[PDB]
DNA sequence: GGCAGTACTAGTAAAGTACTTGAGCTT
């Protein structure tokens, strides 16, 4: 029902605000924590023939270092999406000059649309998110340790300390849901901090390939 | 004384996985 659908959209928006917060983009403390009834009073209850149409849930956010980069979050209204639709989205992207955006897909993507997401690396990068993947925050699960995406200088000092080539580190594939969660690209290194029952804390470094 | 036939001696035929493949559905 519209109560269930609205509750889903609340989960999704909140989880995407946690996404946006973990990537270092400016988020007010209210944007992270919205009680369901405050969200409903804002966006008006029922989606079906209702106030939220899945449009105006779109999100624009700015980076802490520079305001220019920003970001974007689309919510498509179609069950499945295609090259023409994404092409409209990238038209809005080039209209606003914002480089980075997301897409929350209700069901699936035609493979030509995925390939069309991989087509253009430099101009605009788009990341497919399924609707369910944002219905839960996996970083807050007990098994998933704290991840910290390392800057290039910290990576250089790291490889200087242990005298390591980049190939000799353990790896984490770019299709890993956590790597998606932080929006990580090939060649970056992630710093996992996990508690151990021998030392009490242990640091892993996973190269992204 | 010669020819034919027979015999003997010397070559000679549970489950579980990955992988692939065919079909079925879409730009």
């Amino acid at each position: 029902d519209d109560e269930e659908e609205t509750y889903r959209l609340w989960k999704i928006r909140k989880t995407i605000m946690q996404l946006c917060h973990d990537r270092g983009y400016l988020v007010t403390q209210d944007g992270l924590d919205q009680t369901l009834e405050e969200f409903k009073a804002q966006f008006g209850g029922k989606p079906s023939e209702g106030r939220p149409r899945r449009t105006d849930l779109t999100v624009l956010v700015a980076h802490n270092d520079d305001p220019t980069d920003q970001m974007f979050v689309f919510f498509p209204e179609e069950p499945k999406v295609g090259i023409k639709t994404i092409k409209v989205y990238c038209q809005r992207m080039q209209e606003e000059n914002i480089t980075r955006a997301l897409i929350v897909v209700q069901q699936g993507m035609t493979p030509s649309a995925k390939q069309s997401l991989v087509d253009m690396a430099p101009k605009y990068i788009l990341e497919q998110f399924l609707q369910q993947e944002l219905l839960i925050n996996i970083t807050e699960h007990e098994l998933v340790p704290e991840h910290v995406v390392m800057t290039k200088e910290e990576v250089t000092e790291l490889l200087a300390r242990y005298k390591l080539r980049e190939n000799q580190l353990p790896r984490i594939q770019a299709g890993d849901p956590v790597a998606r969660y932080f929006g990580i690209k090939r060649g970056q290194v992630v710093k996992i901090i996990r508690p151990s029952e021998t030392a009490g804390r242990y640091i892993t470094y996973r190269l992204v390939q």
